[PDB]
């Protein structure tokens, strides 16, 4: 397993733009496209990613290009983040691909925000930041997907995805 695989399974694939938990215009492996209620502006926004008039639909291929510089986009923004580098530094390469995973659907913004739990994590208890990381608005909308990111948080293994 990897992040990728991790993140196909939490996200799925979808081919033609669809609303995401947050009821916002996604395509493809979680690609979000607009936070307008605006089915045009979506659409707009889809074309532009892809360099052509899609109408709304993707193939496989354009789904797992966009999937890929999306998961490139989140790594570099968390190397680039002062709160989050030295975290995602101190981890091992399973706890690493849980951050990525929260980066990519929450943002860097939205996961510099805990600032508690990166500091556990960083001192690795890892039991306290797990019962802290579901203190959150993240665990309660999204709990199934949460609770398999903060197992794999906790242990250092891929079980929950197993
Ligand atoms: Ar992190
Ligand atoms: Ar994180
Ligand atoms: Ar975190
Ligand atoms: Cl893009
Ligand atoms: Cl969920």
């Amino acid at each position: 397993m990897n992040i990728f695989e991790m993140l196909r399974i939490d996200e799925g694939l979808r081919l033609k733009i669809y609303k995401d938990t947050e009821g916002y215009y996604t395509i493809g492996i979680g690609h979000l496209l607009t936070k307008s209620p605006s089915l045009n502006a979506a659409k707009s926004e889809l074309d532009k990613a892809i360099g052509r008039n899609t109408n709304g639909v993707i193939t496989k291929d354009e789904a797992e290009k966009l999937f890929n510089q999306d998961v490139d986009a989140a790594v570099r923004g968390i190397l680039r983040n002062a709160k989050l580098k030295p975290v995602y530094d101190s981890l091992d390469a399973v706890r690493r691909a849980a951050a990525i995973n929260m980066v990519f659907q929450m943002g860097e913004t939205g996961v510099a925000g805990f600032t508690n739990s990166l500091r556990m994590l960083q001192q690795k208890r890892w039991d306290e930041a797990a019962v802290n990381l579901a203190k959150s608005r993240w665990y309660n909308q999204t709990p199934n997907r949460a609770k398999r990111v903060i197992t794999t948080f906790r242990t250092g293994t891929w079980d929950a995805y197993k």
